[PDB]
């Protein structure tokens, strides 16, 4: 008999000639051919064979099976043997073996190189955690792709994951078969596989899910380079598997058959967002022909903070403040490479040009993410997200922090199912839903800010209208009720921005303003509870920041004076919006209050003088920034979501 | 001051009057108002207040917080109090409390009744396993729905899950608020909530995701009845949450605000498929005007097995064998109720009538599942599924077995992404992909069958052409080479079914038939390996069944003689297709062989005489059956997928 299978029925008469793929086990039926007078048996194998008898003689039970496996490939056909000798009160059975290797290997232990997997079945599984395993694939974020044969540079080839195919066996056995490297039609739309000729040929991708390789000689060693196309999403878990099938070429009436298949599994790394507690590397600035105020002060602050400034062009096809509202700096990481990128959720239709590519420093990626709602003040954009610092909550670690999404509480505007599903599909920053649709912009950054400390490693700052009323009341009692909110601002600057200079006395007697702020205070308190619960915070982690709001067009909250919470956080250097509060002998009481709260904790407060920038209405153009920061040192794959 | 929040800043001057929702905690800032001369303090609360000072006097630290909570609702406003007395080398601060209850409760401990949850935050989580928690919801499978105010019978109301809402507090506090029972727009499409007036009003559902309730008096107690619409799928995880928001009615210029929200989570039970090792309860039979053969023998076998027979009408709008190929008996289970149902994946377009409803015994549900591919021999149907018995594999338990799906191995036909995703979304029967597209029907039941034993509790039978060649060779050597395959069958019965009577000598000399069977044997061996690996089977669990195949129109395998593996499994009673093998002195050697293999294990073999039924071509009409069985005793929620 001639065979390629997991079960072999030995025959006293004809010895079996079989193929053994290395890493697999064959079950040997020893008793089916045994003579009736046989009571016991002995079994012996050659050097490359490992025989297991239920883990020397053995009693002959009703079923008697032995398992065999091979340790190295055969240098010729039938070079290995297993012999069974039947003892009674009488027969021999023989199996000739030829061992071949057919294996696909990846960086399964996440060490930065392809390593041989210890087990053919364990290698199809992807296990999270430090005691886990499973290779990682990175999405191609090359900004050129935004809007068959390719040249790939040594700088770009490190982004790709290796997948090695090894086949070893006698030439006369291997020539009977063909190899097919493949994946399912659906998985092929999610990644590309390249083969170097440097010049690389596309062997698998969205239009090709099977690739044939000829077996010429006694060994084939080929390395393929793989890249993902998309991050995990509602429709995509992140898992992609590749297989090599050994196909027996046929007689035209009998179809071909697959005799063996080896499979590897990749997990496409998630898109990870970065909180403002991470060290700034670069500050991207969309100036919109501005210099004095925001642009100059933020340029100065950035130099003071060991950070680069990258100019950003205006995009005439987008609403103003797009650099902040439609984009986020994030990263994606593999054992062999970390790719920082900007994730863009454009609100405009049919875009042709992408001016943000001029600013992107070498190696910085660019990815687009679709959304559904594109109106002014839409919360369906990546700007409607804030990242917490790393926290432990109820004994559960969130080493990369948790993503915070602005949402609604009235049973209004919201993030689309598409963008929300994309976020939850990343897994490693378990999203928390906050309440922000009471704010005109819908952005939580108008009432909260995390700042790093040199303990949890951070403090949460929260907007507090009650704290501001308390501060103004104390000043009034001290005889400063005549001090003026919006002092040192030009009358037309106030009028053109919907504001009016008011004394502390007029502000404290304004019952409508007080009711607007009481409403805002209730909305912030709802969020304070969710943040304490979901981030494991205690009140010692929170600092109240005096901040007034007003309701504009139900109506929505807007900062009354420039929002102190809208900080540019650069380590210990804080770029705080200059609020223009009531002055008490040449000093703004709001600047003095916030400096008294933050300076003793090691913070350097720089007040950004730019009233028009901070009072810009939603949709209107203004200078803005987006800071690119150091990715977390904690490796995402070692987390157990 | 007047408040409803998680943080209260005490004031030496004005005492605070606050609302405390039961089950929540308030943080009290004790140090912010403390006099400069104060060095230590004492705190005292009344009977309903629980005070925690970092878990009698206490030192006055820079931040000094105390947490308070309430144990029962207040019978009047300010009926509870907390007093802080400041000691120096000097002041008092007071908080008046009013406790209210606002809670949604479900059968969170899966005990069959609504129980009070121990924690407001833990109740939003759904944890798998015996030490888990989380209420369960059942899909409405009423066959009437196949194709605002409702009457629900005491028999049908047990299918629904209870959700109780309790609100308790002073009438003068509760009258300030409104209650809103709600869920997101997307979740509302997945379930219906009813309120009894018995006659039940639909309060939440696909067209209504918010329902308002008036707070009249000092307490509200309402029970709602919930039912799911759909099983988990590609787009639906199975989790649905409901909330009650306490809304403060507004001054028209200030929008309303939500002061508190309580939330419960349900998991819609998965659709669980049943293996043929479970005890038969009812046999559904589509006779198609037939009596002698299949219909009579299966009716007899069913009576012999303590099972009911339910006649099924012919469906002229569907391909033949639809009762078996387009339907599956499955179940869905909650702590309070188990619903057995038939899951239908119709292959026809625009169906109006559903004759299977006439057969459905009282209480048996009916659900439809969409598919994409509707051609003849399509593997995109629920008939392309077999369920394994419960198994343990590599230390992992599959107490409900694993679903087995027929698929392809040539890198052909396949299950659609829609049906496959529906199956994997159930979670509790971790699907295994087998190779069956080499078979004309694409059904794994043509080469494998599980039978229960009175140890794993089962045996796997596998089709084996090699075993059949071996049996025929032994008969030839004994002088019976003249024995005839298809003996005792009429010549026209053979001709009209594409077969011809052949002696054992002619069969063993047929080289084309041998090559067709060698091909089939390689395909079955691929599946034997996957089954051993994925189900943790050893060769002692497998019995080879002699069975020949032939290739017909690449070409596809069909059973050559009636397929012995296509058994009607009724406990120890097996309805085996009568194969009409070569007879050796009045006995079919195939019947004798299978009886020698199965009878010593306690099986009673009944050979179903019906050649035309077992040789029916795909798409053609024939009598067939579908057996409804006992659901597993193991509760699905106690598994950790
Ligand atoms: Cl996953
Ligand atoms: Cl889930």
């Amino acid at each position: 008999a001639m065979e390629f299978q997991s079960i072999i029925h030995l025959s006293l008469d004809s010895p079996v000639h079989a193929v053994c793929v290395l890493g697999t086990e064959i079950c040997l039926d020893l008793s089916g051919c045994a003579p009736q007078k046989c009571q016991c048996f002995t079994i012996h194998g050659s050097g490359r064979v490992l025989i297991d008898v239920a883990n020397i003689w053995w009693p002959l039970s009703d079923p008697t099976y032995a398992t065999v496996k091979m340790t190295s490939p055969s240098p010729s056909v039938d070079a290995d043997k297993v012999s069974v000798t039947y003892y009674g009160p009488v027969g021999t059975a023989v199996l000739y073996l030829t061992g071949i290797e057919v294996s696909l290997e990846v960086d399964i232990y996440r060490n930065g190189q392809v390593e041989m997997s210890s087990d053919k079945q364990a290698k199809k599984k992807w296990i999270w955690g430090p005691s886990g395993w499973g290779a990682i694939l990175l999405v191609n974020c090359n900004p050129a792709d935004v809007g068959t044969k390719k040249v790939i540079f040594s700088e770009e080839i490190t982004n790709l994951s290796q997948m090695t195919l090894n086949v070893q066996g006698p030439s006369c056995i291997l020539k009977k078969y063909r190899l097919v490297l493949h994946t399912s039609k659906e998985e092929s739309k999610k990644a590309r596989v390249y083969w170097p000729q440097s010049t690389f040929e596309l062997v698998l991708g969205p239009d090709q899910h099977a690739y044939t390789l000829a077996l010429l000689g006694n060994h084939l060693k080929e390395t393929f380079y793989v890249e993902a196309i998309a991050f995990p999403s509602a429709e995509f878990s992140g898992l992609i598997s590749y297989s090599v099938s050994l196909v027996e070429e046929s007689d035209p009436s009998i179809p071909e058959t697959v005799l063996y298949k080896d499979t590897v599994v990749f997990r496409v790394a998630p898109c990870v967002f970065i909180p403002c507690t991470q060290v700034p590397l670069e500050v991207y600035l969309c100036r919109e022909l501005q210099l004095q105020g925001f642009v100059d002060t933020v340029t100065k602050l950035s130099e003071k903070s060991n950070s680069q400034v990258a100019s950003v062009y205006e995009d005439p096809n987008r609403l103003g403040r797009w650099l902040q509202d439609e984009m986020a700096f994030c990263y994606t990481q593999a054992p062999h490479k970390t790719t920082s990128l900007i994730l863009d959720t454009p609100q405009a239709a049919d875009l042709d040009e992408f001016p943000m590519k001029y600013s992107l420093s070498p190696g910085i990626g660019y990815m687009i993410q679709d959304t559904e709602d594109h109106k002014v003040a839409s919360m369906d954009s990546i700007g409607n997200l804030m990242v917490s610092p790393p926290v432990k909550v109820q004994g559960k670690e969130y080493p990369l922090g948790r993503v915070l999404i602005g949402s609604s509480f009235y049973p209004g505007r919201a993030m689309s199912k598409t963008l929300r599903d994309f976020l939850y599909a990343q897994q490693v920053q378990a999203p928390v839903e906050l309440y922000s649709d009471w704010l005109m912009t819908g952005h939580v950054d108008e009432f909260m800010c995390f700042i790093p400390t040199d303990k949890k490693g951070f403090l949460l700052l929260l907007a507090s209208p009650s704290a501001c009323y308390k501060l103004f009341r104390e000043k009034q009692k001290e005889g400063y009720g005549d001090a003026l909110l919006f002092d040192e601002l030009r009358a037309d600057q106030l009028l053109s921005n919907g504001r009016e200079a008011k004394t502390i006395d007029q502000l404290l007697a304004d019952e409508s303003l007080k009711k607007q702020n009481e409403y805002v205070e209730k909305c912030i308190h709802l969020n304070r509870d969710i943040l304490k619960t979901e981030l494991g915070l205690v009140e010692q982690d929170i600092i109240e920041i005096p901040q007034l709001f007003c309701l504009e067009k139900r109506s929505f909250a807007r900062p009354y004076f420039p929002d102190l919470l809208r900080m540019i956080v650069m380590g210990k250097n804080l770029g705080i919006p200059k609020p223009f509060g009531p002055q008490i002998k040449g000093t703004c009481c709001l600047e003095e209050k916030i400096c008294c709260l933050l300076e003793p904790l090691g913070f350097k407060c720089t007040f950004i003088n730019d009233f028009d920038c901070y009072l810009t209405e939603v949709g209107d153009i203004c200078a803005c920034a987006n800071i690119r920061r150091v990715p977390f040192a904690f490796k995402w794959w070692k987390m157990v979501p």
